[PDB]
């Protein structure tokens, strides 16, 4: 997250490091969130690759052992039945992830609260992303999750051609573009929490930005929106 501050430890309890064994240790590579005890929502593309993951709830700082970590092994990857590699602008980006227990829930670690089916934001809707992804283009990792006020531009205007034009659908939802702040990578499958009727819910996962860069002006973050695949997220817990 370019143009963040560092985030209190327990405000964002959903936020999850999503990593990978990179060979004696371990790497993040994506953020995630905590949808049931058991179960984590991140993007198709986070996971689309021969790696093993784990997951780390309760992690403010990557490095640096904070007294609040659970390390959980991921048993069972179902990404979207129509997401296709080779085609972020298609949609679909969506995975969930099978944990091998659940999760102990306190002050760190919390459920994501989800939109009802179906939710559009208005323009310019108050929310923020956070992650650990890159504080700059082809800059580092942060260190400790960082949080960014990034709005949403709602979809005619993000389809508009000044912005995302064609690239962006309605399966999606801008928020940022100011070229200041912006999602950046390794910020990717995690949260993008939006405050309505006075409680923050989990709106966007994080999915894209441009070949020119993290934070672009007129070229918004873009993120997978949520409340399209509500059903299709409840089938597969009722599944597994
Ligand atoms: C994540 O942290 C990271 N996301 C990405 O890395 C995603 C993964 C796939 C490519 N990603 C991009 O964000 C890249 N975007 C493009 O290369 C790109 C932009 C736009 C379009 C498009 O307009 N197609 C339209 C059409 O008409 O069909 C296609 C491709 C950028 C340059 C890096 C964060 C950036 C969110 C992680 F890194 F892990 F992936
Ligand atoms: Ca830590």
């Amino acid at each position: 997250v370019v143009g963040g501050t560092e985030a209190q430890r327990n405000s964002w309890p959903s936020q999850i490091s999503l990593q990978y064994r990179s060979g004696s240790s371990w790497a993040h590579t994506c953020g995630g969130t905590l949808i049931r005890q058991n179960w984590v929502m991140t993007a198709a593309h986070c996971v689309d690759r021969e790696l093993t993951f784990r997951v780390v709830v309760g992690e403010h700082n990557l490095n640096q052992n904070d007294g609040t970590e659970q390390y959980v092994g991921v048993q069972k990857i179902v990404v979207h039945p129509y997401w296709n590699t080779d085609d972020v602008a298609a949609g679909y980006d969506i995975a969930l992830l099978r944990l091998a227990q659940s999760v102990t829930l306190n002050s760190y670690v919390q459920l994501g609260v989800l939109p009802r089916a179906g939710t559009i934001l208005a323009n310019n809707s108050p929310c923020y992303i956070t992650g650990w992804g890159l504080t700059r283009t082809n800059g580092q990792l942060a260190q400790t999750l960082q949080q960014a006020y990034l709005p949403t531009v709602d979809y005619a205007i993000c389809s508009s051609s000044s912005y995302w034009g064609s690239t962006v659908k309605n399966s999606m939802v801008c928020a940022g573009g100011d070229g200041v702040r912006s999602g950046c990578q390794g910020d990717s499958g995690g949260p993008l929490h939006c405050l309505v009727n006075g409680q923050y819910a989990v709106h966007g996962v994080t999915s894209f930005v441009s070949r020119l860069g993290c934070n672009v002006t007129r070229k918004p973050t873009v993120f997978t929106r949520v409340s399209a695949y509500i059903s299709w997220i409840n089938n597969v817990i009722a599944s597994n």
